[PDB]
């Protein structure tokens, strides 16, 4: 298709290894570059530790609101919104909405304790049908993106099929979904990626990623104004150690795709 060719041409302008997965929902069409490809996921990781403490919280109805304690040795490289209630708690909640749109790292390794460790985490991929996901370490070190490595990796098509299940269907109970979706639409850190290469009447929830190799992901449900939503996952890695990250690459796949549907 056109968009495969502009979407190879994307990648080697760029430097890297593109991944692309779209579905659009409309008619359940799937759109894939190197869609079978395992990438490092990074932060995009952290929408499977929430989604799997939000299915817990469907037996345990309060789980959300248990509170958390935040200690000093819990902190790690990145922690926004930890950092404002060390030596205090938060929420089950409040730690899942900072791990998803402000992408604390200490957020995130509650969440997965929480689930009693990667392990967890990985099991409730398996739960929904993701075989493809593996989460192996905890934050910071599962963000090293080591060409080849397939810890803490998944595929553009498997992240795709897992996100619409997570957000448009019906692997999580309603409430829990549409809390979900509501965290997603308020990601703060995505302006310049998928969001960036679609028309701003467009609705979208997103979780972006970085880590090393310049790797640069996003992860996104798509609403646009009058039309069935798409599932667009982009994940991006550069063959340096110490690149740079490459959000336009992200915003210009989003282009490439937006161009034809």
């Amino acid at each position: 298709s056109a968009v495969q060719q502009k979407l190879a041409a994307l990648e080697k302008s760029s430097g890297g290894r593109l991944g692309v997965a779209l579905i659009d929902t409309a008619d359940n069409t799937q759109v894939l570059y190197r869609g079978d490809e395992r990438f490092p996921m990074c932060s995009t990781s952290k929408v499977m530790a929430a989604a799997a403490v939000l299915k817990q919280s469907e037996t345990q109805k309060q789980l959300l609101n248990q509170p958390v304690e935040i200690k000093p040795a819990d902190l790690v490289n990145y922690n926004p919104i930890a950092e404002k209630h060390v030596n205090g708690t938060m929420t089950l909640a409040e730690l899942s909405a900072a791990a998803l749109q402000y992408s604390d790292n200490t957020a995130m390794n509650k969440l997965i304790a929480q689930l009693g460790g990667p392990g967890g985490v990985t099991a409730f991929a398996r739960a929904i049908g993701d075989e493809t996901f593996r989460l192996d370490r905890t934050e910071p070190t599962l963000n090293t993106a080591i060409p080849g490595d397939p810890r803490d990796t998944t595929t553009p098509r498997a992240m795709a099929q897992t996100l619409r299940q997570l957000t448009l269907g019906h692997a999580l109970g309603e409430t829990q979904r549409a809390q979900l979706v509501t965290w997603l639409k308020g990601n703060t850190t995505g302006a310049a990626s998928i969001r960036a290469g679609l028309p701003t009447s467009w609705t979208v929830g997103d979780k972006t990623g970085s880590g090393d190799y310049g790797t640069t992901n996003d992860i996104a449900v798509i609403w646009p104004q009058g039309r069935a939503p798409l599932v667009l996952v982009t994940y991006f890695t550069q063959p340096q150690q110490n690149a740079e990250s490459r959000r336009d690459v992200l915003a210009s796949a989003a282009r490439i795709i937006a161009e034809g549907l």
